[PDB]
């Protein structure tokens, strides 16, 4: 990398938790356009990650590399090291690569394995606005959800659950709990504290 | 490209749904200045892209080229693989050019064939004045609305179906309802909550 | 070009309809910095002009490129094909500089022949103070009308025509109608909603 | 110079009319840095300046220049064209220097010599508190005036003839109306719309 | 130069602020007239401005000169003495114009530096006519304010902001705290002590 | 330097006065990174530093300067001429560094000897709360208070000298006049207007 | 380094404290990306830091080198001068490694040893919502609270200790002081001013 | 030194705070007369100045040591013992001039850094009258204050801040709690005790 | 030394505070037994007392290091590397007692440096008997003070300073408040809450 | 020179202001005695006033060296440097001489340039007798004018304007205003408060 790209990688990531539809798509344009080795990555980690969580990237890694050193991984010999090293090496373009999937991959269980996240602790206004709600909602999901999520039953659910103190009884009034997500923000459009 | 370039392009076209006038002219602009390949332009369109609309963009590039290849397409000779593989080679440029232009016309069919877009819901607030309305509104079809739009037809009708709920009323009350654009401007100028 | 520079461009000039004043000023300096070719000028255009305004624009181009040709102009041999074309050898320098005199000339037309500008819709808001729409009228005119205009008996005209609805009766009231802009500055300074 | 720092000139420029202290400094920086000839400054004259202020330092710019050769300026000779096009030669590096310094000396009688500036038109808000009109009218000062003015008379005189409508009463009744500035403020401290 | 011209030379000068327009005319008509050199300056300088103006004209004159000789003088080595000292040889006729030309422009950096000026100081007498009173200011300001300052403005803020509290409540029912300088004049004609 | 790193400096540099930490930190990394001569230091001061203020830092410069003169300054031979000239010169890398380290030093007597600055004036407003007063004024001596300043009394005693005209009251009436900032932060929580 | 690089780092850094994670994070992959010497770490704590924290800082690190050197580090000759020097020598890259380490470690302690820190001093607002408070004094954590801290604790006692007045004996009533932080959350959902 | 020399220099800084304007000056005459080694002036230290602030001094002056060592002192190789070692070589008087530089520039950081001062505890007697307290106060503060800080502005807060209570609730029915030096002088010359 | 010299040590110094009498005589013990190294002392203090306290004392011993250093050591050869370096030697023995003495000084200015002493801050309890306190205060005083510092005159101001509210007016009711120690002791014989 | 010299002059003229008879005597005395060179005069400078009327009277001393190397020295060479150089010579005596003499002859100008004097300041006490004020007056003045500076009349005048509200209404009414200053002495002589 150079250190101003790695400073805008973090500036586009700041908003996004690991392992969120934006942070996967940053990081992965990081890898593909800087193709980084092991050491770059793991600067990359630690300068974008917190330690806990950075620590937690290293949990799933571990294991991951360990299911492909076990299974049987592309250009790896087992007697050169590990592969953390020999993703270092910069003739072993393959092996470089398979690290490079495998880091990202290891991405992929932070916010799965979360527990209790941020985007679940979106609770709405005793007086904010349904309307402002939702997009509210859909960003925070769009920051703090995995990749490969049903997102929109989530959606639907939490547009309940986490609503307004007085909406809770709104949608039901309305008779829109269970409609889609239209259906609701066109229930309670007509709403105000 | 370069990974600065991508960002920008990124943060140029953030604001607007794939296939929307800005979204294509930047798009255009970026394939124009940086020349891409099958795998640069993969790698543009999952880091632009989410994966829904990624996979949306496939789906009808996959029909485009098909018919591409059923009809004839110049400089591709089929025994030498697919068309993406032989965009990659960097000796044929006339390939490159025309998968190029597949790539960038698979981005037309994506807001004219999605379902129930967000500029569609674009609801006056129940006390947001009609003069920010319009101009919210006209924002909101320039980034959500396909190219070779006849937008104007459809911004008028939007402008009352979406009108404020009072709005709705004074309209045909001012008998100004099918009337041009500038009319229901003039119209709702006296209108306040 | 570069493509951040077209974005620079682009960002300056976004703000600003075609043949405006900082249109003109921004897209002359391009011009000037990048000597850009007949097909560098048509990126340019089709990355900032949407597409009405640029068949507009090339509506008049055409135009002036006849004048040209039929009037004589210096370098063209009309055997070796159109001026586009022409313009696109490396080695025409002057025809280049003709073809992009012609394609900025060709934007003076653009505001001089639109329909019902945006700046002309610019009416002073029911409690909008009077002293802030001077500004904000100045500042739509800046970027909406021609070069070559006489701007100020415009202002003139338009700070009473668009004026607010109560100041179309304060105006004629302390009697400042046909006086300049600075006798109505001060005759609704004392104004208020 | 390059597209891009004639950009950045211009945004820092873009608040200050021509002659400011804020303008002279970035055009001097400008000059120093990148050592324009004749072309390169007209474009930078053509591209800040508006085409009547591009005038107005035109015509006090031939006026300097028929001085300077009237009376004699080092390294021209008379036979060898204007002192314009000799500025543009690459081997005429004394001339070059003086015609910059005329250019910039053209720039000090636009404020000096325009007519009701912008900066004069500075009336305080009817409810507008002292306390930041004193900073407003510090900062329209700063931005309008021209170099070497006898700045603070002009705006202790300012701050009583263009103050608000009470305030006019009211420095006049505590007696600080031909005191310095701080004692205005320590004044004008208690009121309140 | 000669007793009798230097005394002439004060005497048209006596009535003028140093740094004045009526200053400055004098004293480069003297100085393109006699050529003087670096002695001839200090005493026409001793002669005419007082030892505190003569100290500040030497310390505007030091910066001046360092500044010319950090940049380069035409003709100015570092050696042979300092550039006062190669002023006084008759040979370096080019040293001594830039030394002139320098010595003449410390004094127009006076006016704009100077603290608590004269001209603004002079206000309305209370029986004395406003036609008198914008006599006596236009001219204290065609004289004390610098070498090409805007003085209209400067008049339409001070002769209402030196005007007596009387006359300035007169201005005040007049609505004319801010009306062009005609406008004041037409609207005083009716005071009377 | 180069232009863009210049604007860089000045944009860091614009919310404090010289001599202030901030001023000083941003000047002295570009000091060290740019290496730059006496010409280059005069024209960062002419494009940072106004008028008055560049003027009052050559007024100590040139003191400095002799005293490092007169003292014995190494690498200084004084038949070379004056230390602006000879820093200059590109094979004195030491007499160099020593003239930035006396242009360095001649900004602390800027705010050192500055005369009733701007962060005296910052009076509390009538209605504003001290919990932001606190933040505004440490911001304010954190941008106008030369460096090696006992900066904590002076704020102890500025938070009740500039405090609110009840402030000035309460914080008597609490007790807490001369206790340290601590005190007084917990003593006007309960405070509102 | 280069200017640019620093003022980003200074941009990125500006809001945190010496020692926490986000400057440890940038400061870390500033180290690691630009490789710097003894001189150029001293120019980037003296750009960064402030004069007091810098200080604090090398006390610090005098007494880290003072443990590495009598305990013994790799490829330190104590006869080649001492740490500092020997890092600036560009063929010791293992001592400049270890340096740079000891220089990453020595701002540990800097909010470690920090006496009564800024986020110590965040209180609530009297009318300050809860919901936001703690996001607020999440902010101020993450920026005032060193590295390796257990930071949830210390979250969970602040939430009440620096509570709102009337929330004080809110959090007490509900019975959810010395429960984890989401139940305060819960419980003072329904509070307002 | 001498021991007559020593006593004189104490008897002389005794009334004067360390790093006072009153201390720097005799200790710099002391140092430029007397030409002192480390240990002359590590015996002049213990002497004048207690442990606590001996310990305070060799603080700053080791960080200044290692921060010129690290910049590069003229003839400091990094061999033969520290810069302390080599200043008391008679030869090296380079580095003892360094030396004797950089102990005098710690002293000037101790006001600067000390907390609490006494300067500032100084308050105003219950019967002392106004005029001896300002005395007071400008005799600690010429003394107390470091080198070069502004003192008026200190005057100006403090002689209120400081004052007594009954001349505080003078100073406020005065409406002079912000007003110059003067202003509060004249202000409390009624008042008695 | 040995791990459980070691602990035996901590274990004697387990309620004596850094300079200490019984923490320096175990102290100064362990170093005439063990002899030790400056590693081994480093060690040594890390061990017995806290990071805080461990960094003071290397102050202290930087301060007596420098001191010695510039005055001179017995056998001290600069030239072959610093204190703490050179007492790691087989051969260096006389060198090795130096800094032992050095080390064992550095804890004798430890206590007198503390702030806010616990030595001294040994309260009566409300129902606390007084002969209990004033033996606690003894022993506290026997385990807290730097070694030397006179104990008779700080226990009998500590006898009423620290002693209850009801000793407190005992002691005043009888007017022994400065008594010798004997007449507390026997005063508040007959007192018990 | 010697330490105890300089101590004994700054003892003469630790009352007598910059120009003060008695200062400018001690001075005189100094220079004709101890024949200074340029860095002692300078260091002289130094230390017996403070940085700001040092400042001034390196002003003064430069306007007078330019004055009299523009005009003429005894034994000059500009060739061989500058003056405060030259006169650090064994040789060049007369220069010498010259250099002391325009050094006493730039405290001359140095009371006269103050700005609110204190030699003119002295104010008479509420219940301060008029012959103790007058006497401290006439000291002062003796202590505090420039020299030459007739003292009779000033001592006339400062003995009604400066005397007590009691005083001046006694001389008020007794008509003796303006008389001479033996009447004030005798009118007042009956007169205590």
């Amino acid at each position: 990398w150079q250190m101003k790209d790695l400073q805008a990688i973090k500036q586009e990531v700041s908003q996004a938790a690991p392992g969120s539809p934006q942070f996967m798509q940053t990081i992965r344009l990081a890898v593909q356009q800087f193709d980084p080795t092991a050491k770059d990555l793991q600067d990359l980690l630690q300068y974008l990650c917190s330690s806990l969580v950075a620590s937690l990237h290293h949990q799933q890694l571990d294991s991951l590399i360990s299911e492909a050193e076990t299974r049987g991984i592309t250009g790896y010999n087992p007697l050169a090291g590990p592969l953390r090293v020999q993703a270092n090496n910069p003739q072993q373009q393959g092996l470089r690569r398979e690290y490079q999937q495998l880091w990202l991959a290891a991405f992929a269980a932070l916010p799965g394995s979360a527990k209790d996240p941020s985007w679940a602790s979106i609770l709405q206004g005793l007086e904010e606005p349904y309307h402002a709600f939702v997009e509210r909602l859909n960003i925070a999901l769009d920051n703090g959800l995995p990749e490969g999520t049903p997102k929109d039953p989530i959606l639907r659910s939490l547009a309940y659950s986490n609503a307004n103190k007085e909406c809770q009884k709104l949608l039901q009034a309305r008779g829109h709990t269970n409609s889609p997500l239209g259906d609701m923000l066109r229930a309670c459009q007509t709403w105000t504290p």
